[PDB]
């Protein structure tokens, strides 16, 4: 079931998302013909139920897609996962049954949903919030500017933290409400199919009943995430690092020098073999970690295991894009191959759902003792 | 007197190349402005004698220019780079009397030259060439296509290798002789303000005064320049560590998270301080190399050090890009600081001048025998 799963993926995203590749990547756009197949054909509702338009599937099947959607673009695979785990994956935990039937559909079918939690002096420190939904009568008004905004100028669905007059606090906030507007602001490197705007608020409107969960529990409503939204950045590294290992290898057999194919040297082999080595190491641990989901597992086990996953992946991500610009040479260095974009988009993964040494942190913290503040 | 050569340089790059970096590297141009600036303040002729218009400086000289230039802008620094060391230098050492009288006055002056040896199937194995030189009278007729070729779109003079009819041979070749052009082919990744192109020659005349060397002279003219070539990207890779160790270090110490400076927590110090060591060490080893030049050491020897000084000083420059982008944090991964800009370039410097295996294979031949 699960390899059929990964095939239909794979197939999906070999024939409707390489060719578009080059050029969302260079434009930072989302083609419009690809948003209605991924739509169609169930990316951006895996685990929806089927009463609300979706899917119907299990935490293993979302993982797959962003696995194989990574292979040929980590770049989309951003857009699918901030939708899927962490925007649709929120409400099916914290929604009210009104707000499951009102917003579940939306995001199953046509709508986008970004995640809108940083700012200027919010990030590793990530709930030190200056937007502020202030009491209005019927629900409150909503001012400031969030910053790294994935998918913004795509999206249709925010899902906002801001201080309710209160602490932190979550919102479904519709892109096209009165005083929401984006600031591009910056070139980023790569992800670039689903780049980050500002999002700035102006007194926007937002109704008591677009807030999930109470006010103060924002951060008890994005906790619920952390882990799912590591295995979701763990499956997208893990999925990046299989797509250059497959470029790399498939030049390794074709490419001569010196009158034979490259491939003959094991100073050209041998990185190649230790990559494969680690990925197959890496993959191991996100399944692993994705197995143990439904179990009654502890939940520190969770959390353990969802940060090491995607630590290792973030890693070997890394190793296997490098190892694969190197392979194919000044050919690897242009976009008339991927893995130059691979070597940008990896980088993203060392910096959001946890930076490397937030990671460690939490992970130290958990076998010695003490809480991540602890350590210096 | 090194030391004020060195403050001159800094002070040029934070000054002229600094506020349009940016925009030279999306654009993959070399700032008009900016290129009468190279000329008119010596970066285009640092080693060529005052006799032919030149600066009149040393190696030593050109090595920290390339360096100084690449602490900012790695993609300028190339361009500097194979102007100076690969055509200027290579004519300076090889070229006939009549031939360095003619081309390095205007390679002092305004004329930007570039190195086309690479070709589609000639990458590490260089003189594999399909390039022909066929001969006619006067001279030669060249037919065939380069690939690689940096600075091509902003270079009058080429330095370009061919089989004529002898093995490999090295011509000068103005940029806009008849049946030359330039195809840009791809968007590369990096060192864009020197972007490469194809150049592509259709029955390009070119006389027999223009050959530089015999008729299979071409290895030697390359090789020859291969030591030193390697010793400039050594420097540009010691330039572009220490821009990234400068913008990660004055970060570190001005970004707050949880109610102090990033630089207070030894995740993020340590990672500095290991980098500073290294780049220390490749900064040594660079001066050293550059240091035995110009008093009959052993060939061999400038050679092993040549390469190992380029394969220390890529590697510090890939760890300290990578260190960089991560100290910033999501600003690290934006064109808002330079160091994402540091981290496309450096791995260029993998590649050019003798991949690493390359590198590894030269050094253990000569090591092991
Ligand atoms: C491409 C991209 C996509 C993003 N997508 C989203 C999204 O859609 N929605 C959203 O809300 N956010 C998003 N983010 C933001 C992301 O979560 C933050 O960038 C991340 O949390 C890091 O915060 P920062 O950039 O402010 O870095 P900082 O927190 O300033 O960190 C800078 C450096 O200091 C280190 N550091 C910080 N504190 C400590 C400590 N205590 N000990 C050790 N080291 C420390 C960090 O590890 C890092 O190396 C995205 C970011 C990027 C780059
Ligand atoms: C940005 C850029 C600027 C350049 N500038 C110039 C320039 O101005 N002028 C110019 O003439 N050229 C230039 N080059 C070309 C450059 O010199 C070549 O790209 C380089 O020589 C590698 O050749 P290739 O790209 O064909 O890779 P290949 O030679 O195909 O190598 C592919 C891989 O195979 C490995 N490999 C090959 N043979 C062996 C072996 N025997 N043992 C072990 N491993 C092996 C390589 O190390 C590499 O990892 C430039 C390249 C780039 C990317």
């Amino acid at each position: 079931e699960n390899q059929r799963w990964r095939e239909r993926i794979r197939h999906f995203a070999e024939k409707e998302i390489a060719p578009l590749s080059t050029t969302m990547d260079r434009t930072a756009t989302l083609d419009a013909g690809l948003r209605e197949r991924l739509f169609a054909e169930g990316l951006m509702s895996v685990e929806i139920p089927r009463g609300y338009g979706g899917t119907g599937g299990t935490l293993c099947q979302l993982i797959l897609t962003i696995e194989e959607v990574a292979r040929v673009d980590p770049g989309v695979a951003v857009g699918v996962h901030v939708h899927n785990v962490l925007v649709a994956g929120t409400l099916l935990r914290h929604a009210s049954g009104d707000q499951r039937r009102q917003y579940l559909p939306q995001l199953a079918t046509g709508k986008i949903g970004a995640f809108a939690l940083s700012e200027e002096q919010a990030g590793s420190d990530a709930f030190a919030l200056t937007t502020v939904a202030r009491q209005d009568e019927g629900g409150y008004l909503l001012t400031g500017r969030k910053r790294w905004t994935s998918n913004a100028r795509n999206a249709d669905l925010l899902l906002v933290f801001a201080l309710a007059d209160g602490g932190p606090t979550a919102f479904v906030v519709p892109a096209d409400a009165p005083g929401v507007s984006l600031d591009d602001r910056v070139e980023q490197m790569g992800v670039r199919a689903a780049a980050t705007s500002d999002v700035i608020f102006d007194g926007t409107p937002v109704r008591t009943a677009q807030r999930v969960g109470p006010p103060g529990g924002g951060q008890t409503v994005a906790l619920s995430g952390l882990g799912l939204g590591r295995l979701g950045i763990a499956a997208q590294m893990t999925g990046l690092a299989q797509g250059a290992l497959d470029a790399a290898t498939g030049y390794s057999r074709v490419r001569e020098q010196f009158g034979g194919r490259i491939a003959d040297h094991q100073g050209v082999a041998f990185p190649l073999a230790d990559v494969a080595s680690r990925l197959a190491a890496a993959r191991a641990l996100l399944y692993r970690a994705v197995d143990l989901h439904g179990r009654g597992t502890d939940p520190v086990e969770l959390m353990r295991l969802a940060a090491m996953a995607k630590y290792v992946a973030s890693e070997v991500a890394e190793r296997a894009a490098s190892v694969a610009v190197e392979t194919l040479g000044g050919n690897g260095y242009t976009d008339a191959y991927p893995v130059e974009r691979f070597y940008r988009d990896a980088k993203a993964g060392k910096i959001y759902e946890g930076t490397s040494n937030v990671l460690l942190r939490t992970i130290a913290s958990i076998m010695i003792g003490g809480s991540p503040g602890d350590l210096e």
